[PDB]
Parts: C-alpha cells; structure tokens; sequence
C-alpha cells in the first residue's frame, strides 16, 4: 500500500579519483554549481575547492575539500583533494568514505598513470563501485576518439575487477558547464548540452552507486576499550560499538588473541542509561555473562557470531609517511617488525612479499609511497577486509596500512 515515509533523503559519500589536472575539480564545482540552480547545492567556485584545506587525523595529515549537494534522489557528501598522494593517503587511512567514486578521465589524454593508481587503489581498499566522467570532450573533435578512450578506460576499470562492461561513462566537459551556468544557463534539462552531461553524470551516479547499508543494520562490532569487575556475574567490557546493534540475552563472540568465546550479553549500560540495546555509535558498557577480567583484554573486539573472524597474516596496502608527516626517512623493507596499531592495541607484526603494482617483486617502499605487502601478526587479531590499521615504531604512527586480503 503505503511505502513508508523516509523523513531524510539517502545519504552517501563519493569522491573525484583519476589523474591530475584530467578536470576532477572542475568537474566537482560544476556539479555544485548545476545543482545549485535546483537549490540543491550551495554553489562552490573552482579556486574555493581547488585551494583544499589540510586536515590531521591519528597523525596523517591530508589535503581534502568536502562539498556537499544532493540530487533529487540522494545527499552526497563529495570530496576532491589537490595531489596523488592526498587520495593515497585518504584512501588507505580511510579518512574520506567512499561509497563510490568518480573518475574522471581526460578525453584529450586517456588514462593516465594516476588513473590506473586510483582504480588500483579502488579496488585494494573496497570501493564499491565507479562512474566515469570523461571530461574535457570539448577537446575532442572526433566521436571515433572518444569511443577509443571510453574501452581503454574500460579495459582499464575490468583488469582491476570492476564490471568494466556495466560502469557508467558520461562524456562531457567540467568547464564548459560551469562556463555555461556563469554565461545564464538554468540547470534545467534540455536547457544547455553541456549542462545536460553533468545532470546525466549525476543520474548515473544516483542509478548505480549503491546506498551504504546503515551501520546499524550490518553486523556488532565493538573492540574492547576498558573492562571492569563490578559483581561476581561477569564483567562489563566499554567501547564504542563501531557497527551493528547488541541487545540484551544475545550471543556474541569474544574474537581475537584468544580462542574465540560465546558469551551472553547480559546488560547494556550508557551514563545515567540502562539499555535494552546499544547502537553503533554508542559508547556502552556490555555486562558479558560468565566472563572473568582475566579473559577479556584490549586488542579484542565483541562481535556477532561468526560476522568476524581472528586471523594473523594478511595483505595489505600500506602508504609509508614521510619524516614531514611524522614518519621516519628510512623506506620499509621485508621483514620489518614493527608495531600495527589494529583498533586499541600494538601487535608485533613482520611485513613481507612486498609487491609493486605491476606484480614485480620490490626490495622496499620508501616514505611517502604506497605498495601491496603481506603482513603476518605475532598473535590472532580479528581482521577483515577493509580494516584498517597504523604502523607504529616507539609509538609514533610511521604508516598506514588497509587489509586486502586475508591469507590465514
Ligand atoms: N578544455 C577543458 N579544460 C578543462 C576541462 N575541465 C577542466 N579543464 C582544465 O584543466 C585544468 C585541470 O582541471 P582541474 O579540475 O584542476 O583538474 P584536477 O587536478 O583533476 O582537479 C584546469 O586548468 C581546468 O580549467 C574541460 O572540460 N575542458
Ligand atoms: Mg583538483
């Protein structure tokens, strides 16, 4: 009958990838810009994005602009940054989500070695899925070129695993659209060509980048903060429920440097608060039946049963920082041993099979780059794919690493 009323529209967090200078900020002031004649956008100029802020986060400082807009179907949250190395180092440490991504092509330069690195880097730290803008087409005066460059890109996107044949790809030009909004076009359909191809850009980004299942609908996460003995019944183990819901009378598993263990939650707490139910974002107190001090400790996550599992050696991206970002000057090599930082605690871990993104073996990443290595822990953590972690020497983060693959 009666569809339910959503009181907010979806929201979902996308960004411009693809190789400097192909138009990614243009195209993104051009998508505030088309917007804002619906009144959907606050309308953001080129040199406003373009000039990004620095943001530090767990000590990775990144330059980043977040603009926001909605279609009428869904909000974006949308971010764009200046150089390579910033969507490196938002990707791995994750600080921008990306439920999807734009790249942007240049028509007039096809893929570049940029394009291939953030596709690469797509693909390593899970982004779900990928619409191309083929910008600059202004540039292009031949149909025949664009359709080449539309199956290289393609082929491109396919050997990195993304349906290649399935991606949307609207061509068209970032700069002749905001040229066209600024000389008094109205953002309506059929009004101008080139507008017309941000409005499909859009679309296509509404039609075929998924919506985020709500944190709280996917499986309890919650690491393990603090614990306390309070009666003899249990003890109440803190943190901050990362995803999913608990409630009380479930069963969750104890996962990570110990066997993994079923245990009854028998109590939900929050200041002033006895819960029935604790929520991803919550910091809660959880009551663990029959669980004693001694067997629960940081480093341990709380999770639905079998949504999580302890592994101790996995691949990963790992960006190296520079001495400038805190890092040190000297390149990771294999069988480093130094500390991942994975949700609360160090573990003592041996970095391997270091492999550069045409598969060759390396003999080492220096600071400031990024490459694929195997990583093996001296104890079980619960790892998955897409977590992430810091590389820490004498406490201070030296990396960033994004678990890609799980290998036991
Ligand atoms: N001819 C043409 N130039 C464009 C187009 N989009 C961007 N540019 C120009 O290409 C340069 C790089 O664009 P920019 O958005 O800064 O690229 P980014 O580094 O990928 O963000 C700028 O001087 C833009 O004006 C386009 O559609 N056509
Ligand atoms: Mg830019």
């Amino acid at each position: 009958a009666r569809a339910k009323f959503e009181r907010t529209k979806p929201h979902a967090n996308i960004g411009t990838i693809g190789h400097v200078d192909h138009g990614k900020t243009t195209l993104t002031a051009a998508i505030t810009t088309v917007l804002a004649k619906a009144g959907m956008a606050k309308a953001r100029a080129y040199a406003d994005i373009d000039a990004a802020p620095e943001e530090k986060a767990r000590g990775i400082t990144i330059n980043t602009a977040h603009v926001e807009y909605e279609t009428g179907n869904r909000h974006y949250a949308h971010v764009d940054s200046p150089g390579h190395a910033d969507y490196v180092k938002n990707m791995i440490t994750g600080a921008a989500q990306m439920d999807g991504a734009i790249l942007v092509v240049s028509a007039a330069d096809g893929p570049m070695p940029q394009t291939r690195e953030h596709i690469l880097l797509a693909k390593q730290v899970g982004v779900p899925n990928i619409v191309v803008f083929l910008n600059k087409e202004d540039m292009v005066d031949d149909a025949e070129l664009l359709e080449l460059v539309e199956l290289e890109v393609r082929e491109l996107l396919s050997s990195y695993d993304f349906l290649g044949d399935d991606i949307p790809i609207v061509a068209g030009s970032a700069l002749q659209a905001l040229e066209a909004i600024q000389g008094g076009a109205s953002g309506q359909k059929g009004d101008n060509p080139w507008v017309d191809k941000i409005l499909k850009l859009m679309e296509e980004v509404d039609a075929y980048i998924p919506t985020p299942e709500r944190e709280v609908d996917r499986p309890f996460l919650m690491a393990v903060e603090d614990v306390f003995t309070i009666t003899g019944r249990g003890t109440v183990a803190t943190g901050r429920i990362e995803r999913g819901s608990v409630k009380v009378g479930e069963t969750i598993e104890i996962v990570g440097l110990r066997d993994t263990r079923s245990t009854t939650v028998t109590g939900v707490e929050m200041f002033q608060k006895t819960l029935d139910e604790g929520l991803a974002g919550d910091n809660v107190g959880l009551l663990l039946r029959g669980i004693q001090k001694t067997d629960i400790e940081r480093g341990m996550v709380l999770a639905k049963p079998g949504s999580i599992t302890p592994h101790t050696k996995f691949e990963s991206e790992v960006y190296v920082l520079k001495k400038e970002e805190g890092g040190r000057h000297t390149p990771f090599f294999p069988g480093y041993r130094p500390q991942f930082y994975v949700r609360t605690t160090d573990v003592t871990g041996a970095i391997s099979d270091f492999t550069a993104d045409d598969g060759s073996a390396a003999e080492m990443v220096i600071p400031g780059d990024r490459i694929k290595m195997t990583v093996e822990l001296i104890n079980p953590i619960a790892i998955e794919q897409g977590m992430r972690f810091a590389i820490r020497e004498g406490g201070r983060t030296i990396g960033a690493g994004v678990v890609s693959k799980i290998l036991q």
